[PDB]
Protein backbone atom coordinates (compact mmCIF):
# COMPACT_ATOMS: atom_id res chain seq x y z
CA UNK A 1 0.00 0.00 0.00
CA UNK A 2 2.50 1.80 0.93
CA UNK A 3 5.11 2.07 -2.23
CA UNK A 4 1.71 2.76 -4.40
CA UNK A 5 1.53 5.35 -2.91
CA UNK A 6 4.90 6.92 -2.30
CA UNK A 7 4.95 6.38 -6.53
CA UNK A 8 2.00 8.35 -6.78
CA UNK A 9 3.44 10.92 -4.77
CA UNK A 10 6.77 11.02 -7.14
CA UNK A 11 4.71 11.27 -10.29
CA UNK A 12 2.82 13.87 -9.17
CA UNK A 13 5.55 15.83 -8.51
CA UNK A 14 6.87 15.37 -11.37
CA UNK A 15 3.78 16.04 -12.98
CA UNK A 16 2.77 19.51 -11.63
CA UNK A 17 6.03 20.46 -12.51
CA UNK A 18 5.63 19.58 -15.91
CA UNK A 19 2.44 21.28 -15.84
CA UNK A 20 4.08 24.61 -15.15
CA UNK A 21 6.32 24.13 -17.45
CA UNK A 22 4.30 23.50 -20.17
CA UNK A 23 1.58 26.14 -19.27
CA UNK A 24 5.01 28.63 -19.97
CA UNK A 25 6.14 27.14 -22.96
CA UNK A 26 2.41 28.34 -24.54
CA UNK A 27 3.61 31.93 -23.93
CA UNK A 28 6.79 31.51 -26.20
CA UNK A 29 6.84 32.71 -29.79
CA UNK A 30 6.98 30.53 -32.14
CA UNK A 31 8.94 30.54 -35.76
CA UNK A 32 6.52 29.90 -38.75
CA UNK A 33 8.59 26.52 -39.15
CA UNK A 34 7.69 25.06 -35.47
CA UNK A 35 4.07 26.69 -35.27
CA UNK A 36 3.03 22.98 -34.22
CA UNK A 37 5.36 22.38 -31.38
CA UNK A 38 3.18 24.96 -29.63
CA UNK A 39 0.02 22.75 -30.78
CA UNK A 40 1.68 19.17 -30.08
CA UNK A 41 2.07 20.88 -25.89
CA UNK A 42 -1.56 22.10 -25.79
CA UNK A 43 -2.15 18.24 -26.14
CA UNK A 44 -0.04 17.02 -23.58
CA UNK A 45 -1.39 19.67 -21.60
CA UNK A 46 -4.50 17.90 -22.03
CA UNK A 47 -3.33 14.53 -21.24
CA UNK A 48 -1.55 15.89 -18.15
CA UNK A 49 -5.58 17.29 -16.89
CA UNK A 50 -6.58 13.69 -17.63
CA UNK A 51 -3.96 12.44 -15.57
CA UNK A 52 -3.78 14.15 -13.02
CA UNK A 53 -7.61 13.88 -12.37
CA UNK A 54 -6.49 9.78 -12.09
CA UNK A 55 -3.93 10.56 -9.79
CA UNK A 56 -5.76 12.45 -7.64
CA UNK A 57 -8.57 9.84 -7.66
CA UNK A 58 -5.83 7.04 -6.81
CA UNK A 59 -4.29 8.76 -4.08
CA UNK A 60 -8.06 9.30 -2.49
CA UNK A 61 -8.99 5.35 -3.22
CA UNK A 62 -5.58 3.90 -2.22
CA UNK A 63 -6.91 5.01 1.43
CA UNK A 64 -9.84 2.28 1.47
CA UNK A 65 -8.53 -0.14 -0.77
CA UNK A 66 -10.66 -3.11 -0.61
CA UNK A 67 -10.50 -4.45 -4.37
CA UNK A 68 -7.67 -4.25 -7.30
CA UNK A 69 -8.23 -1.01 -9.24
CA UNK A 70 -5.80 -1.25 -11.46
CA UNK A 71 -8.06 -1.92 -14.26
CA UNK A 72 -9.22 2.28 -13.26
CA UNK A 73 -6.08 3.24 -15.36
CA UNK A 74 -7.79 2.26 -18.63
CA UNK A 75 -10.29 4.78 -17.93
CA UNK A 76 -7.27 7.63 -18.59
CA UNK A 77 -5.39 5.35 -21.09
CA UNK A 78 -8.35 5.05 -23.89
CA UNK A 79 -8.42 9.05 -23.49
CA UNK A 80 -4.96 9.70 -23.41
CA UNK A 81 -2.88 7.28 -25.24
CA UNK A 82 -4.36 7.87 -28.36
CA UNK A 83 -4.06 11.68 -28.09
CA UNK A 84 -0.25 11.19 -26.77
CA UNK A 85 -0.01 8.42 -30.48
CA UNK A 86 -1.26 11.77 -32.32
CA UNK A 87 1.19 14.17 -30.67
CA UNK A 88 3.98 11.71 -31.89
CA UNK A 89 2.60 11.48 -35.18
CA UNK A 90 2.68 15.81 -35.49
CA UNK A 91 6.23 15.65 -33.69
CA UNK A 92 7.71 13.10 -36.57
CA UNK A 93 6.29 14.98 -39.02
CA UNK A 94 7.88 18.39 -37.28
CA UNK A 95 11.24 16.64 -37.04
CA UNK A 96 10.97 15.26 -41.46
CA UNK A 97 8.75 17.75 -42.80
CA UNK A 98 11.48 20.06 -44.81
CA UNK A 99 8.94 22.72 -45.22
CA UNK A 100 6.53 24.12 -41.85
CA UNK A 101 3.44 21.87 -41.35
CA UNK A 102 0.79 22.10 -39.34
CA UNK A 103 -1.24 19.24 -37.51
CA UNK A 104 -4.39 20.55 -39.40
CA UNK A 105 -2.70 19.20 -42.62
CA UNK A 106 -1.63 16.45 -41.29
CA UNK A 107 -5.39 15.66 -40.28
CA UNK A 108 -7.14 16.85 -43.32
CA UNK A 109 -4.79 14.13 -45.44
CA UNK A 110 -3.99 11.34 -42.63
CA UNK A 111 -7.39 11.04 -41.22
CA UNK A 112 -8.20 7.21 -41.98
CA UNK A 113 -4.83 6.30 -41.40
CA UNK A 114 -4.66 8.04 -38.04
CA UNK A 115 -8.06 5.99 -37.19
CA UNK A 116 -6.27 2.85 -38.25
CA UNK A 117 -3.33 3.44 -35.83
CA UNK A 118 -6.11 4.72 -32.75
CA UNK A 119 -8.03 1.18 -33.55
CA UNK A 120 -5.06 -0.66 -32.95
CA UNK A 121 -4.46 1.00 -29.72
CA UNK A 122 -8.21 0.83 -28.87
CA UNK A 123 -7.95 -2.98 -29.38
CA UNK A 124 -4.35 -3.23 -27.34
CA UNK A 125 -6.33 -2.06 -24.47
CA UNK A 126 -9.56 -3.54 -24.47
CA UNK A 127 -7.09 -6.62 -24.78
CA UNK A 128 -5.45 -5.43 -21.70
CA UNK A 129 -8.64 -4.55 -19.69
CA UNK A 130 -10.31 -8.14 -20.32
CA UNK A 131 -7.28 -9.63 -18.88
CA UNK A 132 -6.73 -6.99 -16.29
CA UNK A 133 -10.36 -7.57 -15.32
CA UNK A 134 -9.39 -11.48 -15.88
CA UNK A 135 -12.22 -12.12 -18.63
CA UNK A 136 -9.27 -13.52 -20.59
CA UNK A 137 -5.93 -15.58 -19.39
CA UNK A 138 -2.61 -13.86 -19.00
CA UNK A 139 -1.21 -15.11 -21.75
CA UNK A 140 -3.70 -14.11 -24.66
CA UNK A 141 -3.46 -11.10 -22.92
CA UNK A 142 0.39 -10.12 -23.21
CA UNK A 143 0.07 -11.87 -27.32
CA UNK A 144 -2.88 -10.21 -28.03
CA UNK A 145 -2.11 -6.68 -26.46
CA UNK A 146 1.34 -7.09 -27.52
CA UNK A 147 0.26 -7.78 -30.99
CA UNK A 148 -1.48 -4.85 -31.09
CA UNK A 149 1.32 -2.67 -29.89
CA UNK A 150 3.85 -3.83 -32.24
CA UNK A 151 1.12 -3.17 -35.53
CA UNK A 152 0.63 0.53 -33.62
CA UNK A 153 4.01 1.35 -33.66
CA UNK A 154 4.55 -0.38 -37.22
CA UNK A 155 1.85 1.90 -38.28
CA UNK A 156 3.71 4.73 -37.22
CA UNK A 157 7.12 3.90 -38.46
CA UNK A 158 6.10 3.18 -41.79
CA UNK A 159 4.50 6.37 -42.94
CA UNK A 160 5.69 9.24 -40.41
CA UNK A 161 9.71 8.75 -39.52
CA UNK A 162 12.91 9.10 -41.97
CA UNK A 163 16.24 6.83 -41.44
CA UNK A 164 18.08 8.72 -38.64
CA UNK A 165 19.24 8.50 -34.85
CA UNK A 166 16.90 11.74 -34.22
CA UNK A 167 14.07 9.37 -35.43
CA UNK A 168 15.35 6.23 -33.54
CA UNK A 169 15.88 8.18 -30.01
CA UNK A 170 12.29 9.63 -30.46
CA UNK A 171 10.33 5.78 -31.61
CA UNK A 172 12.41 3.61 -29.95
CA UNK A 173 12.02 5.32 -26.95
CA UNK A 174 8.21 5.48 -27.36
CA UNK A 175 8.28 2.18 -28.16
CA UNK A 176 10.04 0.58 -25.47
CA UNK A 177 8.49 2.64 -22.88
CA UNK A 178 5.03 1.64 -23.61
CA UNK A 179 6.34 -1.95 -24.33
CA UNK A 180 7.26 -2.02 -20.19
CA UNK A 181 3.51 -1.19 -19.61
CA UNK A 182 3.06 -4.65 -20.73
CA UNK A 183 5.72 -5.90 -18.65
CA UNK A 184 4.12 -4.25 -15.71
CA UNK A 185 1.00 -6.35 -16.39
CA UNK A 186 3.12 -9.70 -15.40
CA UNK A 187 3.45 -8.54 -12.22
CA UNK A 188 1.21 -8.46 -9.10
CA UNK A 189 -0.94 -5.80 -7.71
CA UNK A 190 1.49 -3.72 -5.69
CA UNK A 191 4.49 -3.77 -8.17
CA UNK A 192 2.78 -3.63 -11.36
CA UNK A 193 0.44 -0.44 -10.03
CA UNK A 194 4.32 0.53 -8.93
CA UNK A 195 5.73 0.26 -12.05
CA UNK A 196 2.69 2.49 -14.11
CA UNK A 197 3.33 5.34 -11.46
CA UNK A 198 6.69 5.46 -12.55
CA UNK A 199 6.10 4.69 -16.37
CA UNK A 200 3.61 7.66 -16.87
CA UNK A 201 6.20 10.15 -15.50
CA UNK A 202 8.41 8.79 -18.50
CA UNK A 203 5.82 8.15 -21.24
CA UNK A 204 3.77 11.20 -20.30
CA UNK A 205 5.97 14.07 -18.64
CA UNK A 206 9.54 13.47 -19.72
CA UNK A 207 7.98 13.92 -23.41
CA UNK A 208 6.17 17.15 -22.53
CA UNK A 209 9.43 18.48 -21.13
CA UNK A 210 11.22 17.64 -24.43
CA UNK A 211 8.64 19.56 -26.11
CA UNK A 212 9.66 21.66 -23.99
CA UNK A 213 12.93 22.21 -24.78
CA UNK A 214 13.00 22.03 -28.02
CA UNK A 215 10.54 25.23 -28.15
CA UNK A 216 12.74 26.97 -26.25
CA UNK A 217 16.04 25.99 -28.29
CA UNK A 218 13.92 26.90 -31.57
CA UNK A 219 12.82 29.94 -30.31
CA UNK A 220 15.10 31.45 -28.05
CA UNK A 221 16.69 34.39 -29.88
CA UNK A 222 13.10 35.25 -30.74
CA UNK A 223 12.10 35.07 -27.41
CA UNK A 224 14.99 36.93 -25.61
CA UNK A 225 14.25 40.57 -26.24
C1 LIG B 1 -6.64 21.41 -8.20
C2 LIG B 1 -6.22 21.58 -6.77
C3 LIG B 1 -5.64 20.36 -6.15
C4 LIG B 1 -6.27 19.24 -5.86
C5 LIG B 1 -5.64 18.01 -5.29
C6 LIG B 1 -6.12 17.65 -3.92
C7 LIG B 1 -5.72 16.25 -3.46
C8 LIG B 1 -5.73 16.07 -1.97
C9 LIG B 1 -6.06 14.67 -1.52
C10 LIG B 1 -5.22 14.17 -0.37
C11 LIG B 1 -5.75 12.89 0.19
C12 LIG B 1 -4.77 12.13 1.05
O1 LIG B 1 -4.46 12.39 2.19
O2 LIG B 1 -4.24 11.11 0.38
C1 LIG C 1 16.72 13.33 -26.32
C2 LIG C 1 17.74 13.68 -27.36
C3 LIG C 1 17.15 14.13 -28.66
C4 LIG C 1 17.24 13.52 -29.82
C5 LIG C 1 16.76 14.01 -31.16
C6 LIG C 1 15.32 14.42 -31.18
C7 LIG C 1 15.09 15.93 -31.22
C8 LIG C 1 14.95 16.51 -32.60
C9 LIG C 1 14.43 17.93 -32.62
C10 LIG C 1 14.24 18.52 -34.00
C11 LIG C 1 14.02 20.01 -33.95
C12 LIG C 1 14.43 20.72 -35.21
O1 LIG C 1 15.55 20.70 -35.68
O2 LIG C 1 13.42 21.41 -35.74
C13 LIG C 1 13.66 22.09 -36.99
C14 LIG C 1 13.67 21.07 -38.11
O3 LIG C 1 12.42 20.39 -38.18
C1 LIG D 1 -0.18 7.49 -20.58
C2 LIG D 1 -0.33 6.06 -20.67
C3 LIG D 1 0.23 5.22 -21.57
C4 LIG D 1 1.19 5.68 -22.63
C5 LIG D 1 -0.05 3.81 -21.47
C6 LIG D 1 0.06 2.87 -22.43
C7 LIG D 1 -0.21 1.48 -22.18
C8 LIG D 1 0.20 0.40 -22.89
C9 LIG D 1 1.07 0.49 -24.12
C10 LIG D 1 -0.16 -0.94 -22.44
C11 LIG D 1 -0.02 -2.07 -23.17
C12 LIG D 1 -0.28 -3.47 -22.91
C13 LIG D 1 0.52 -4.41 -23.44
C14 LIG D 1 1.73 -4.11 -24.28
C15 LIG D 1 0.37 -5.89 -23.15
C16 LIG D 1 -0.48 -6.19 -21.92
C17 LIG D 1 -1.69 -5.28 -21.86
C18 LIG D 1 -1.31 -3.79 -21.81
C19 LIG D 1 -2.59 -2.98 -21.99
C20 LIG D 1 -0.73 -3.51 -20.42
C1 LIG E 1 9.57 27.36 -15.48
C2 LIG E 1 9.36 28.57 -16.36
C3 LIG E 1 10.17 28.59 -17.63
C4 LIG E 1 9.76 29.66 -18.61
C5 LIG E 1 10.75 29.92 -19.71
C6 LIG E 1 10.15 30.68 -20.87
C7 LIG E 1 9.40 31.93 -20.48
C8 LIG E 1 8.31 32.29 -21.45
C9 LIG E 1 7.55 33.55 -21.11
C10 LIG E 1 6.79 34.08 -22.29
C11 LIG E 1 6.22 35.46 -22.14
C12 LIG E 1 6.08 36.21 -23.45
C13 LIG E 1 7.40 36.43 -24.16
C14 LIG E 1 7.31 37.32 -25.37
C1 LIG F 1 11.06 -1.20 -41.37
C2 LIG F 1 11.32 -1.33 -39.89
C3 LIG F 1 10.07 -1.31 -39.03
C4 LIG F 1 10.32 -1.35 -37.54
C5 LIG F 1 9.05 -1.37 -36.73
C6 LIG F 1 9.24 -1.41 -35.23
C7 LIG F 1 7.96 -1.65 -34.48
C8 LIG F 1 7.26 -2.90 -34.90
C9 LIG F 1 8.02 -4.16 -34.57
C10 LIG F 1 7.78 -5.34 -35.47
C11 LIG F 1 6.33 -5.70 -35.68
C1 LIG G 1 19.05 1.40 -35.29
C2 LIG G 1 18.67 1.21 -33.84
C3 LIG G 1 17.64 0.13 -33.59
C4 LIG G 1 17.56 -0.32 -32.14
C5 LIG G 1 16.30 -1.09 -31.79
C6 LIG G 1 16.37 -1.90 -30.51
C7 LIG G 1 16.75 -1.12 -29.26
C8 LIG G 1 15.70 -0.18 -28.72
C9 LIG G 1 14.65 -0.81 -27.82
C10 LIG G 1 13.49 -1.47 -28.53
C11 LIG G 1 12.36 -1.88 -27.60
C12 LIG G 1 11.15 -2.51 -28.25
C1 LIG H 1 11.10 3.46 -16.18
C2 LIG H 1 10.24 2.47 -15.43
C3 LIG H 1 10.76 2.14 -14.06
C4 LIG H 1 10.07 0.97 -13.41
C5 LIG H 1 10.49 0.71 -11.99
C6 LIG H 1 9.46 1.16 -10.99
C7 LIG H 1 9.90 1.04 -9.56
C8 LIG H 1 9.07 0.10 -8.73
C9 LIG H 1 9.05 -1.31 -9.25
C10 LIG H 1 8.70 -2.32 -8.19
C11 LIG H 1 9.58 -2.24 -6.97
C12 LIG H 1 9.34 -3.32 -5.95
Amino acid sequence: MDNIIMTAYISIFVQIITAIISVYGLFIPLNFKDIILREILILELIVQIIEFIFYIWLIITLQSINEDITYVRYFDWVLTTPVMLLTTVYFFEYMNSDDGIRKKEINDRDYVYLFYICLSNFFMLLIGYLGETKQINKMLTLFGGSFFLFLTFYLLYVKYTKENWMNYIVFYFMFLVWFLYGFAFMFPFSIKNQMYNILDIVSKNIYSIFIFIVILNQSYKLLLE
